[PDB]
């Protein structure tokens, strides 16, 4: 066999059947003679290849592969790679390398210093001394990006390597099976248990590493039982419990006082599958008030070390949730009462406040609905508005990162095929990465694009307010014709001028055959 | 408090109370006012701080706390940051930095780049952006040290650093307990057991991670519960069973087909706590016979990615040899038989065989010794002629670094005061790490060293006659007298040409009331 | 042709002649065979290894070539590299790697991610991805090494690599010339000399690339022409000018306020060869008082952007000296005139003063002596007692990393055989490097190795002082017998207790056919 053959025999014995990529010379000899049980989904810049992957991986709960094109173009996805890297998305990069005779010289498209160029965002990353060893090399990528904590990995492969002869011994790596499904011992399990079981006013934080195990039930069982309130971990990726939950209190401010605050008279508060924590602005004050401890249960060392305060277990977020939920009492106390209703903003005939934008899509979706936000002035009214009752139904940049939602509603809308994807995404986001339209276009992948108009950089507008911050530069961004964009790249294109034209417009999307972008007049901050 | 203050009570809250280093100038500040619950432990050399350390934290199985001089200080350790990394010893090492106000200038002692120095030897290297920032950065070196898979890290603080006001918020670090004391679930365990219970001939290879775990014991249930032979997983650096155990058939060849071979006819092969596997010659063919399978439970998510062959798990080695022990079922099958006696060598009145001298060690060695090897030909005859009833009874250097057995012994020795250490050391070996020695003589640490002075490098010309390889340089090393090397550090020394001088030294030796040197004669490959 | 015959062509074609090195495993495939015109210079440890080729390389003027077992052999001689770094040393260091078939499984020996390993620390490290691009790689190594500014560079290779057929266009490589040798522009450089020309009050300061040039003697033209005084630049690594010069000023005091005093009233001060400037100690002030205007002529970009002050040209220090001592007028103003000579410090019957010392060896020593420094606290005083009338009479650790000079000291002496090398090292650093004794014995290399005995880290000592940093432990260094350890290594051994003493083991010393050391007891601090 050759080193081709194997490595392909390999991942479908892993279970990868697609290829996101954008070609390049040094992958034409992997990609020849591509197999015709694998699908390669082309997308037209590489931040777009691999936000689409993303969120196929994230909605799938498995990994996704991954070809780019050397250097340039694993540059171009390395602000993808950096939303990846703390989501713990398990996505397996891959990059030809100019052919070993050529590498010495440095001719053209030679990545230099190959494993070092995605540092510090992948777990692991690697270029193999011999043609033979890339199954093996391609094994460890599978593994590595595949073990909690999960995350992206990189292997670079010279493109000569292909044709070559494989290791007969390689078969051994096909069905390898290698697991991290582990929980705390029972000891000390059991201490765990009787001090969530004798706990006054216990409170839980979920995040997101909960919706990527499908703990979600288990944890709603959990704060049934301790009759516990609920709350976000700050800078939410992803949405771990369904939000008209009795117990749901929703997102968590991105502050040390805000959130310390929060959890006065929590004696015990136990976090699940989040940092401790993700905080983003400046809020200096205590990590947690007198009276309040903290137990933190994550897949990730780096998270564990990395606390501030309370006691922390290294494990399986799946594990873990189902045995703290199938082990803890039954408190006598009253559950905690649902959340009331968000109240209704004033909206006139003109430009739509995005309070209104949500309580419409809320009302129109599916209840099986799957939202991406990279709306960033109006993260906190998404939370307070759909009604979010499955778990994998919300994703945004765990980074920060913006140019990811879009190309990553395609991948998630790809994965589910059933669930009506729906990305909330600002004028300014949706610049990042706007060739991902044609991917939506091209293999009928039918997400909807809400595109929330304003003019500006709102997040960034309010956050110069917050700093007293005058005459900073580059905050608008009029001038773009979203409409046009969609066309551009072949998807249907609408305009939401007013609200009578949001619910036209979104009943025409929700019923097309294909992506549909909306163009939503929003009101400027 | 002070960043001083704060720091000095984490450490001792997180139970550090011994410094191991060498000092310089950056880290002066951090020195004084050493706090009196305190010990410094000095050695001559970087190299000979971190070994010693090394062989302290793997024989206590707790974190040892390094303290070294900026960029040159950290760079003489990296050998033996290179064995520590192989080993999983959980070392934190710090080393000192200019002043910030003289980093941008690079003045003399500034470590330029320093967080890359130590890699990729560490699992976690940094550098706080600010002198309040300290105490959390060493929190995170402690919980990164010491959580499964255990290793080194490294923290770089600029000397500015201690004097400065710590954030109060800084006490809740000091009572963070973080576990990953984590095994298999409920479900995989039994499928598991039941994989266990069902073998036919089943085998066991058990590697460092057990005897680092103290999981030795538990193995001994398990083999005898299983009725299965049980391997020591090759280039060995600790021991992980009673060697004279009837289950027990030694230290496994270093080999791909050598292994296969080992294996063949054996169903099920667990390997706990090792890589699979450390071969070193180049040995190719298969590396399982068919019929075989391999399962194996290791701590370390790079050792589970990098196996050729077999299922993995990645869990806690302690929690998962407990639950496996505890939870198989009592095989019907015969006990295995004991191994033979090894034979007695031919040794005239001249100088000794290295047989010979594990021979004499064996009678005349307490039953609780704790043995070191650096004697690099003779480790297959040393693993043979040792009866090694308990834990933590035998170190080599998991890289193979050499110049780590001479100082670890005296690390051994400190965390072990009631267990005579002996170290076994070439004549080559001993001079990596010679001013090791001081350290014994000024602490009255009283290890015992065995030199093995057969004037050469013998197990490279042993490679060489292999490879047939001729006109190598450099591979005799005439001309050393020990005994003198021992009086200029200060240790009591004897000389043994022959047996009988063998033994009269050993019985010197061991009625010392400290450290003693033997230069044995031994016979020239 | 083999890689292995085509690579020492290629060594041989371009100059070296000599491998210093400690053997192992994966480096006796390069070794074997190996050519009879080349030497191989043994020595027992890494950082003796490299502190040896680092003296011979600064001495000769040319690169060394270093041969190092894997990643515990390169990481025993960081440290030294970060000396090496420092001091622009061109040393091409090599390492063995295992065969390519065991490196994905990491097979004990294997150095992983082995590029990464030496960084900071090297100008250029690599891994080659294939057995025929050796020779090319290194040949890149030997050029990167040898190009301004010059450094340590860092190969791995694979040892199955050697015995492979080489590219028989390799020969390109052998006889490749690649020059540095470049000089500021003709117009620039008028106006640069018009400058000087100009300038009222001239000085100059001189650092180690002046002796790494040897443009001593240009350098003293060209103070002589500008009639202007002459200083060493800070943590001075070698002596750039004849110390008993009229226009010799001495060692520059390692502080930001001390150096803008000792500039003051100076309009111009050219600076040759340094970085501006390796301070050391924390001594805030103006980097120039108002008048003083700086011009940096630096062959090392690093330290052109790094200056806090001045104009700077990048450029070959020989070049530069060269052409601005035959460009600028004679000045008509007065000769500077001679520093006077030092004060003779009083002197019992007991144990000597260090100044008492110094003055001996001045005494003593012939004209064209060699001198290494590692007496920590004694840097100054060395400085003023030793007429150095030559280029290439004094080294010091670069990077101030301690156990340079006693290996530096052997390497020094090979590169100049005429020359006797007297190195000054304290009793604390003697201890870093002391296994290099051996090499200088069984070669016949006959340093002469003076150890200040004073029981203490001195300058350690000193600087608590300073900082009013008191209960600083780890400061004493008792019990070592220097004696003994020379013995233990095959090194004739003198003691010094006193005047008498120390003139009669000097006059034995240097009538000696071979090694020697001499102990000298040091009045304590
Ligand atoms: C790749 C990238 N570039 C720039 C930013 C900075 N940024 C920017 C530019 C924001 C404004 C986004 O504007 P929008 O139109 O998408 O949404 P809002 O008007 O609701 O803020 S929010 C934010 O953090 C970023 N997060 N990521
Ligand atoms: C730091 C370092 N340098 C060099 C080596 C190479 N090496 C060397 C030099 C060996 C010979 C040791 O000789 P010895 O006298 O200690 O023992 P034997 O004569 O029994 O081999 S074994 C080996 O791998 C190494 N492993 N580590
Ligand atoms: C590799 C390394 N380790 C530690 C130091 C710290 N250090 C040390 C330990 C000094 C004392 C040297 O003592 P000495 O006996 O050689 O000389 P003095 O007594 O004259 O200071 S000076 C100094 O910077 C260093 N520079 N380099
Ligand atoms: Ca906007
Ligand atoms: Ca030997
Ligand atoms: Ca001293
Ligand atoms: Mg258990
Ligand atoms: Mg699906
Ligand atoms: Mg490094
Ligand atoms: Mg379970
Ligand atoms: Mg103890
Ligand atoms: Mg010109
Ligand atoms: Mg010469």
């Amino acid at each position: 066999a050759s080193v081709h053959g194997t490595t392909y025999e390999l991942l479908r014995r892993q279970g990868i059947d697609t290829v996101f990529g954008n070609p390049g010379s040094n992958e034409l000899p992997f990609l020849k003679d591509f197999p015709e049980d694998f699908r390669y989904i082309l997308a037209l810049q590489e931040a777009c290849v691999v936000g689409i992957a993303d969120g196929y991986a994230q909605a799938s709960r498995k990994p996704a592969f991954i070809n780019l094109s050397s250097a340039a173009g694993t540059g171009n996805a390395m602000g993808a790679l950096s939303n990846a890297w703390n989501s713990h998305s398990p996505l397996i990069v891959t990059a030809g390398q100019q052919t070993r005779a050529m590498i010495g010289v440095e001719a053209l498209l030679t990545n230099v210093d190959a494993a070092n160029l995605p540092r510090p965002l992948v777990k692991w990353s690697y270029e193999p001394a011999s043609a033979a060893e890339v199954p093996h090399a391609m094994s460890r990528a599978i593994h590595m990006a595949s073990m909690a904590p999960q995350g992206p990995v990189y292997l670079s492969v010279p493109y000569d390597d292909w044709d070559k002869d494989a290791d007969p011994q390689s078969h051994h790596l096909f069905d390898r099976h290698v697991s991290s499904s582990v929980r705390l011992n029972d000891q000390d399990l059991d201490i765990l248990v009787k001090a969530l079981n004798s706990a006054s006013n216990p409170a839980i934080v979920l995040g997101p590493d909960v919706d990527a195990a499908n703990a979600n039930a288990d944890c709603v069982m959990l704060a049934e039982r301790l009759k516990a309130p609920v709350w976000v971990a700050p800078s939410a990726p992803r949405c771990p419990f369904p939000t008209r939950h009795p117990c749901f209190r929703g997102l968590m401010p991105a502050g040390i006082a805000a959130i310390s605050q929060l959890l006065e008279g929590h004696d015990v508060v136990l976090v699940i599958g989040a940092p401790v924590f993700r905080y983003h602005q400046y809020d200096p004050g205590q990590y947690l008030k007198p009276g309040t401890r903290l137990i933190s249960v994550t897949c990730d060392p780096l998270e564990a070390a990395r606390a501030p305060m309370g006691d922390a277990i290294v494990a399986d977020i799946g594990a873990m949730a189902s045995a703290l939920a199938n082990l803890v009492e039954e408190s006598s106390r009253q559950l905690p009462t649902a959340a009331p209703e968000p109240a209704k903003v004033d909206q006139d005939a003109g430009r739509l406040h995005p309070e209104t934008v949500f309580d419409t899509l809320n009302d129109m979706a599916p209840e099986n609905a799957i939202y991406l936000n990279e709306s960033t002035s109006t993260t906190a009214q998404m939370w307070q508005r759909l009604n979010m009752r499955n778990p994998g139904s919300y994703y945004f940049c765990a980074a920060g990162g913006l140019g990811f939602a879009l190309p990553a509603a395609i991948g998630v809308q790809l994965a589910e095929p059933e669930r009506q994807v729906i990305a909330v995404i600002g004028d300014g986001s949706a610049n990042y990465s706007i060739s991902a339209l044609w991917t939506a276009a091209q293999y009928n992948i039918p997400t909807i694009f809400v595109i929330m108009n304003n003019g500006t950089y709102g997040a960034l507008r309010w956050f110069a307010g917050v700093l007293e911050a005058e005459n900073v530069p580059g905050l608008d961004v009029p001038g773009i014709d979203f409409r046009a964009l969609a066309k551009g790249y072949g998807v249907q294109a609408l305009k939401a001028d007013n609200l009578e034209q949001l619910k036209g417009s979104l009943q025409e999307a929700l019923s097309a055959k294909g992506p549909v972008l909306i163009e939503v007049s929003t009101v400027s901050p």
